[PDB]
RNA sequence: UGUUAGUCUACGUGGACCGACAAAGACAGAUUCUUUGAGGGAGCUAAGCUCAACGUAGUUCUAACAG
């Protein structure tokens, strides 16, 4: 049956073979090449078997625990993937080695992994193991030779397997009579079946002999044979996300967090009372202790931005914009992200680092407390802060809960209980977002007390540059660019920009003990509620998360005593404060103060305190920090190599191996702050300006994403208009971008007031106004620059310049190609066609077409 | 051992510009820039060099792979 398939498989041309191997679900390998070349020894792997193992493991087709015997590691994919699992006691690897064979490259993804390279698996006498993995195999343009290889491997491992032994063998010759007969003999005694992994590539008929099943392989063989017969004359190229693998050495000390019961007993009783009609043994958690589950009824739905899409004809064929705009729906993505990043444990710091963080937070709160004071907020402000598109366990909306009138009856008892530092309902709910970071919601009744406790941060502006000197609040995009323009004038060296990976999951237990110091200045019932919320909730998080197994979609509860401790709204300021602290400690390591981070003494503590109290404002002025992002201008060139105190805290940086040298910029035009780089432009009026910029394909694609739940066309047109307005008021230095903005504004009717969402990191969102764009441009980009003394109004758009061709093509463009020429020539046709497609109202001209 | 895109090491073919000449991109319109030929081949020739456009033969390497 399969001999014709094998004969025609080697009868294909080599070029067509390479084209045909990659339409299936192939995981991305673009970053794997960088990881090999740049020398990253952790994070995303390179072996194609790792994706197959990930697919098989999460559905419990295999149960890898106890003793592990591997038969060939390739580059180390199977060995290192299972080296970090919770219950894998020992990892033993024997690579065939020698010339002509695939050889593993040492990595640091391994404490219990022992590799003896250069030894065939046939040199080893028959030994029994808990779970065995088989990968080694060579395909040749003769089926008999690979059949003999399969026969010899099966004959060797025949004495190795038993009923108790788990196994994952990748069968390379599953369609020959003798191997099939032997497999049938084995499956009638031990169990396991031949299944094709959809993540396996179509290089050949590679099957997997699974152990968590006992069905007959006949149907699977027939189905896969038919599918691969009809795949030759098929009537695609998609990438799946690369599975995170973490880094470091596994330890048995911090494994799992003990769930304290005297705080969550009533909460779990309340959770159980919801169904009572409620455990499971298919949970993959190793750091989240399960306590209950209940049967319940995919990922975030992506909506295309049609208005932007129609007018971006030159970018209709670029794959990046399309893939960022097209629908991406999978029924496993949420739990995929959950297991790859949130389920991972965090290495805890040591006494020296935690003490340094403790004293740094004390100094910082000493400094900011002398110019501000927390205030007891009021009820009316809570509804006033209902901005953004989320404006929504009965009900789910904020507006409805106010008029439900049960809200006060619920919150009264909680307010009374929070007086004495006791609580009963402070639960969370997390779901949705491909992103790789966690988003936290909160109960709206709990949201009310969270607001009444810590809502002063978003209004009193503790983190404004007046009291922060490094924050983003109180400083617009133009003002941030101006500050970056003055940082260069300030004496110093290189400008360093970094983006730490997994910031939310890397926040340790000690860090949450720094925010409690805000209770120092509070008083009365506000202080009592602050202490109660800081103790009862900020150190004990209950999360209800889904698991859609073939047995059903079950929501289960899990308790963790680490990571972020707030919702989606207050997280910004707290994260910014922690990031200022982290930048301060990293600079302290760079300059050189402490000679040992394992241990400390009073003298170093008081010296650090004096240094902080002396030059804290000066050091804060030099750094520009927004959320998890931070750009730094230190006073030394040795700032790059000081990473020991940085990774002692437990921060992991992506795009590079953790212990490799840092990356910085001596050019301030390409320093990414707030995920954007600033260009300087010279205009005819004798004054200088600054503008944001990035990969224009990224900007267009972000303009091509529509968010939310439920949608229409008017809001899409408003999105297009708002994107165009923001482009004109911020990115006016570009040709393609400004052309698109003036054509979308010329297409969407201007009688519709723009009130929509652009991003999440937007002060002074000027691009939601129906005013004349020239007027607002005049007011924001001439009047609002205190360095300018000659205010020269412009009554036409011929004055506003662009950048030269070199920088335009450097930051990504289409000038110098016939596509840009066609788009510029056909601006009339595109404008008219989108005007006809959207609607016809009285338009407002903002630029001449030519 | 190949498939597929590049590349350090060699030298030669061949060069650093002239405009109210012509044509095509950059639509902020400049001393406009860039690009190709017709006429000068900058009295008039040319290796060496700073670079690399072109080529022939690597005992030069990696890269989805391949065997
Ligand atoms: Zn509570
Ligand atoms: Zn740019």
């Amino acid at each position: 049956l399969g001999e014709k398939w094998k004969s025609r498989l080697n009868a294909l041309g080599k070029s067509e073979f390479q084209i045909y191997k990659k339409g299936i679900q192939e995981v991305d390998r673009t970053l794997a090449k960088e990881g090999i070349k740049r020398g990253e020894t952790d994070h995303h792997a390179v072996s194609r078997g790792s994706a197959k193992l990930r697919w098989f493991v999460e559905r419990n087709m295999v149960t890898p625990e106890g003793k592990v015997v591997d038969l060939g590691c390739g580059r180390g994919g199977w060995s290192y993937y299972c080296g970090g699992l919770k219950n894998v006691r020992e990892v033993k690897g024997l690579t065939k080695g020698g010339p002509g064979h695939e050889e593993p490259i040492p990595m640091s993804t391994w404490n219990l992994v022992r590799l003896q390279s250069g030894v065939d698996v046939f040199f080893t006498p028959p030994e029994k193991c808990d779970t065995l993995l088989c990968d080694i195999g060579e395909s040749s343009p003769n089926p008999t030779v690979e059949a003999g290889r399969t026969l010899r491997v099966l004959n060797l491992v025949e004495n190795w397997l038993n009923n108790n032994t788990q196994f994952c063998i990748k069968v390379l010759n599953p369609y020959m009579p003798s191997v099939i007969e032997k497999m049938e003999a084995l499956q009638r005694k031990y169990g396991g079946a031949l299944v094709r992994n959809p993540l396996s590539r179509n290089s050949t008929h590679e099957m997997y002999w699974v152990s968590n099943a006992s069905g007959n392989i006949v149907s699977s063989v027939n189905m896969i044979s038919r599918m691969l017969i009809n795949r030759f004359t098929m009537r695609k190229a998609t990438y799946e996300p690369d599975v995170d693998l973490g880094s470091g050495t596994r330890n048995i000390g911090i494994e799992s967090e003990i769930p304290n019961l005297d705080i969550i007993g009533k909460r779990i009783e309340k959770i159980k009372q919801e169904h009572e009609t409620w455990y499971d043994q298919d949970h993959p958690y190793k750091t989240w202790a399960y306590h209950g589950s209940y049967e319940t009824k995919g990922s975030a739905s992506s909506m295309v931005n049609g208005v932007v899409r129609l007018l971006t004809k030159p970018w209709d064929v670029v794959p990046m914009v399309t893939q960022m705009a097209m629908t991406d729906t999978t029924p496993f993505g949420q739990q995929r992200v959950f297991k790859e990043k949130v389920d991972t444990r965090t290495q805890e710091p040591k006494e020296g680092t935690k003490k340094l963080m403790k004293i740094t937070a004390e100094w910082l709160w000493k400094e900011l407390g002398k110019k501000k004071t927390p205030r007891m907020c009021t009820r009316e402000e809570f509804t006033r802060k209902v901005r953004s598109n989320a404006a929504g366990n009965k009900w789910k909306s904020a507006r409805e809960a106010v008029e439900d009138s049960r809200f006060w009856e619920l919150v009264d008892k909680e307010r009374n209980l929070h007086l004495e530092g006791k609580c009963e309902t402070c639960v969370y709910n997390m779901m949705g977002k491909k992103g790789s970071r966690a988003i936290w919601y909160m109960w709206l009744g709990a949201r009310f007390l969270e607001f009444e406790a810590l809502g002063f941060l978003n209004e009193d502006h503790w983190f404004s540059r007046e009291n922060s000197l490094s924050g983003v609040e109180g400083e617009g995009l133009h003002k941030l660019g101006y500050i970056l323009r003055d940082v260069s004038k300030k004496e110093g060296g290189a400008m360093y920009a970094d983006d730490t990976a997994g910031w939310d999951t890397r926040i340790t237990l000690e860090d949450l003990k720094n925010e409690e110091m805000v209770t120092n200045h509070m008083e009365g019932e506000h202080k009592k509620l602050a202490e109660a919320i800081f103790k009862l909730t900020y150190q004990n998080k209950v999360v209800r998360v889904q698991r859609p197994t073939p047995r059903g979609t079950v929501m289960d509860i899990i308790s963790r005593r680490d990571q972020r401790g707030s919702g989606q709204v207050g997280t910004y300021g707290l994260n910014t404060f922690t990031n200022m602290e982290a930048q301060l400690i990293r600079q302290m390591e760079g300059e050189g103060v402490f000679k040992s981070i394992q241990h400390l003494t009073v003298t170093e503590e008081i010296a650090v305190q004096n240094w902080l109290a002396r030059v804290g404002r000066e050091r804060l002025s030099r750094m520009a920090i927004s959320g998890d992002d931070c750009v730094v201008k230190p006073l030394d060139d040795r700032f790059a190599s000081a990473l020991t105190a940085l990774n002692d805290m437990g921060k992991v940086r992506k795009d590079i191996q953790q212990w490799e040298p840092s990356r910085g910029w001596n050019d301030w035009t390409q320093v990414p702050f707030c995920s954007h780089h600033f260009h300087e432009l010279i205009m005819k009026d004798g004054r200088v300006l600054v503008v944001p910029c990035r990969n224009q394909d990224e900007l267009i694609g972000r303009a091509r994403i529509s968010q939310g739940a439920g949608w229409s066309l008017r809001e899409t047109a408003c999105l297009g208009k708002s994107y165009a307005q923001m482009w004109s008021l911020m990115y006016f230095h570009r040709r393609d971008l400004r052309l698109a903005a003036n054509a979308i504004c010329s297409a969407v009717p201007s009688h519709w007031v723009p009130t929509s969402r652009t991003t999440w990191s937007i002060a002074k969102h000027e691009w939601m106004t129906t005013e004349d764009m020239l007027t607002v441009w005049n007011r924001v980009w001439i009047q609002e620059n205190p360095w300018m003394e000659d205010k020269t109004p412009v009554e036409s758009w011929e004055e506003i310049p662009y950048l030269g061709k070199r920088e335009d093509q450097w930051c990504g463009s289409l000038i110098g190609l016939t596509s840009r020429a066609t788009w510029a020539k056909n601006i009339q046709t595109a404008i008219n066609q989108v005007r006809s497609l959207i609607g016809n109202e009285e338009y407002t001209d903002y630029m001449p077409s030519m």
